[PDB]
């Protein structure tokens, strides 16, 4: 008479589980190996070598408990048996595996990705980027702040009339404008998560898409990258439906009804980037699936004047406006990147970059 | 009650384990052939019959502990069991295969190759090539060369202000001007190690690049061989996206998110050759994926020279003025390799190229 709980792989505190166990791994008798490297110089790679538990029962001792925990070999399962009849040191094994994971991700974003019909952990929490690093046109970023801000903030509103609580947004502009670094930096000032979808995926049908979109973590936004590469459009419409033209099971119809149907899901924030907003058809943007759909393009005048400002700080007013008057004039259309890459050539040197301004 | 180390198949120190093995395989019942043959002349090869320890239980008997190592076998396993509860010997055993792999790897360059998912070793390490031993353009080997020492000594800069710790060139030019052995000479001189990786590959999909792209060893270099081959573009875009034209599951979107995204990693150099310039769409070569684009070209008058003054030591100058001279009348366009094939004719003969030098 004992109590045996299973948690087997598709768990939501499957990683808060295995953070705690490789934290306990002492007074285990089979291990795995956990080392890491750090190359300096002169051939001398730091070793890290450490314990990870290896799937086995091996006996834990907390709380004097002589707990037993078992994982086995692609199907996962871990077990965590104990004595008697108790169910508290469950409770303190969740809060503590909690406690621990949390703390790990801590000013840091946490990137999921699409494993068959599920999510996963995509490597380590990345380093969010600090959202005043990316310089948009003025008064962009904010007016999309406050809408999302707006939208999380008021569920009442949207159950007292009736409208389904979901919200889409749509960037498009010429490449190398700042799409994905915005996006970035967006996720990490909302403390949210992101979610990598890929419509173009040999793996993907109408069912999984649904189940995917119906299953994504909480507190998270949803990516669709490069809309319009996954179904060709707008002239074909004229003649004959719109085919697939990708490598997958799926349908223009199913996407469709995925992301605004009728088994469509609650509490959604859906991100979609596009370089031809020529090439999307009509239904697809319609209001309902995107709500707000905003133009990224080249540089301007107060956009380069910030830019300066931001790569070489502590530097007089006046040489931003020059370097801005010499770069329009030199040039008319001009993207973010390459001004990015042509202070990246000057480093840490001011009014050197305001003299070689040649880039036509 | 013991001690089990478990170093599975996926580990960066399964080669450094593996060489230790090999180096103490005396007291080994259990064996595996070791010959090999050097050919001198008339039919007298001559052996060296060794032995290599076979994936079986060989007991060793390392500083008189002892441990019973074990390989099973497609899935690999190594097992290194031991007495009591000491961990000790497991640090002494890693530390001596890195002292001795690392002797093993000194003067020469390891390439890796992309199996799987993972990277694995190809072949013994090989021979760098002396960066002077190539000669290209005045003044484009020494800019290539400082700007990626100025791209690893500076990683500080980059966080400070948060551009991703990233970069990338592109080479091109006619065929047979110097693209890889200059890319060889580079990987020689700055101690690192070349991995190679092929688009057209069948095994290819966008989440193995993106996995492949992130779990790259440290101190090396990403080599792209031929993208434009890989991805037919240009006067195709004018009416559709771009097709992958090949045998795999690869994208162009997840090719571009994988290069420069959201996921990915830091820390990352990546090479990328092409023949045709004008064969590669815009989107793929701009600021942030491809840093420094570099053109290589035909001989000219001081290349030329140098060649001469390479292949044959010990001569006047004079020499070297006169070969150019002649061969730039003579024709007008040339690459470097037909001038070394042109003196590899002329095995330790100066003045004879000097006359014979129709090659039209
Ligand atoms: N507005 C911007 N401010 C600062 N850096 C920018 C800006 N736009 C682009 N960059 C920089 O340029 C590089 C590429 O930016 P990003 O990937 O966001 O462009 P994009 O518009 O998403 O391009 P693509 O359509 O090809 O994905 C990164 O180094 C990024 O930091
Ligand atoms: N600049 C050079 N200096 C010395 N040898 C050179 C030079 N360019 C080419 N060679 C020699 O010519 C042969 C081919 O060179 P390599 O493979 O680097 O050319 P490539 O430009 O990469 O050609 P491809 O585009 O076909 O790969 C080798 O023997 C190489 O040593
Ligand atoms: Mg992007
Ligand atoms: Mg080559």
């Amino acid at each position: 008479y004992m109590i045996t709980l299973e948690v087997p792989a598709r768990d939501r505190s499957y990683a808060w589980l295995l953070s705690w166990l490789t934290r306990h791994s002492t007074r285990t008798q089979h291990l795995s190996v956990e080392t890491s490297y750090l190359q300096h110089e002169s051939g001398r790679i730091s070793t890290k070598f450490e314990f990870i538990p290896s799937p086995g029962n091996h006996f834990i001792w907390y709380q004097g408990k002589w707990i037993r925990v078992e994982r086995n070999r692609p199907w996962e399962s871990v077990t965590f048996t104990a004595l008697g009849t108790d169910r508290k040191v469950f409770f303190n094994i969740l809060e503590e595996a909690r406690a621990l994971a949390l703390q790990q991700e801590e000013g840091k974003t946490v990137m999921y990705t699409a494993v068959g019909s599920e999510w996963r952990t995509f490597g380590y929490p990345r380093r969010r980027r600090p959202l005043d690093s990316v310089v948009l046109q003025q008064g962009l970023a904010d007016r999309i702040v406050k809408d999302i801000r707006e939208f999380i903030d008021n569920p009442k509103w949207y159950i007292d009339r009736g409208i389904p609580y979901r919200r889409g947004y749509l960037l498009y502009g010429p490449p190398g404008c700042g799409k994905s670094s915005f996006i970035t930096a967006l996720a990490g000032e909302l403390e949210h998560s992101i979610c990598l979808l890929s419509l173009t995926d040999s793996s993907l049908s109408d069912d999984r898409l649904n189940h995917l979109l119906s299953v994504a973590p909480q507190q998270s936004l949803v990516l669709l990258e490069d809309v319009d590469a996954a179904f060709l459009s707008r002239d074909l419409a004229v003649e004959n439906p719109i085919k697939y033209q990708g490598l997958g099971r799926l349908t223009f119809s199913g996407l469709l009804n995925a992301l605004d149907g009728v088994a469509s899901t609650e509490a959604r924030i859906v991100f979609m980037t596009t370089n031809y907003i020529d090439r999307l058809d009509p239904a697809l943007i319609r209001p309902g699936r995107v709500d707000l759909k905003e133009y990224v393009g080249y540089c301007s005048h107060w956009q380069l004047t910030q830019m300066f400002q931001r790569f070489y700080p502590g530097q007089a007013p006046s040489l931003a406006e020059n370097f801005a008057e010499h770069v329009l004039k030199a040039t008319s259309e001009i993207s973010p990147a390459q001004v990015q890459g042509y202070f990246m050539l000057y480093k840490n040197d001011p009014m050197g970059a305001v003299h070689n301004i040649e880039s036509l």
